[PDB]
């Protein structure tokens, strides 16, 4: 085994998937208190990967906005990376009503991004190095 218990190995990365949910700030905390960080997708074979074992709920990624641009949490280039929005998505969305837009990025169950309020518990997943 190349990755810790309750670690799942997939091309020269670990990944933990949560039963349970958080805040983004609060599961990027988690992330890193392992030494990981929360997942940033690379590739359309990550996506596959990931996507094929979300627990069926809204999944942070280490993907957010809060000073104006697009960022992954491991300086992984944006707007030249793999982007999988949702139709209409992100929007920055101020309609809930709950104070700015969306700064946080996460999967719907069918793999596809959405930009939603930060502080949602939401599940999320880890990705560190071998
Ligand atoms: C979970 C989800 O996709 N939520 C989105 C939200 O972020 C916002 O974009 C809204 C705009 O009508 O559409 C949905 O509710
Ligand atoms: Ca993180
Ligand atoms: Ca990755
Ligand atoms: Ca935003
Ligand atoms: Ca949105
Ligand atoms: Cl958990
Ligand atoms: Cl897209
Ligand atoms: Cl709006
Ligand atoms: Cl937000
Ligand atoms: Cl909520």
């Amino acid at each position: 085994t190349s990755c810790p218990v309750n670690w799942v190995e997939h091309q020269d990365s670990c990944y933990w998937f949560s039963h349970s949910g958080m805040s983004w700030a609060e599961a990027e905390k988690y992330c890193q208190l392992k030494n990981a960080h929360l997942v940033v997708i690379n590739s359309r074979e990550e996506q596959n990967f990931v996507q094929k074992y979300l627990g069926s709920a809204y999944t942070w990624m280490g993907l957010s906005d809060p000073e104006g641009a697009w960022k992954w949490v491991d300086g992984t280039d944006y707007a030249t990376g793999f982007q999988n929005w949702k139709p209409g998505q992100p929007d920055d969305w101020q309609g809930h009503g709950l104070g700015g837009g969306e700064d946080c990025a996460h999967f719907h169950p069918d793999g596809r991004w959405n930009d939603d309020v930060c502080q949602r518990p939401y599940h999320w997943v880890c990705e560190a190095g071998l």
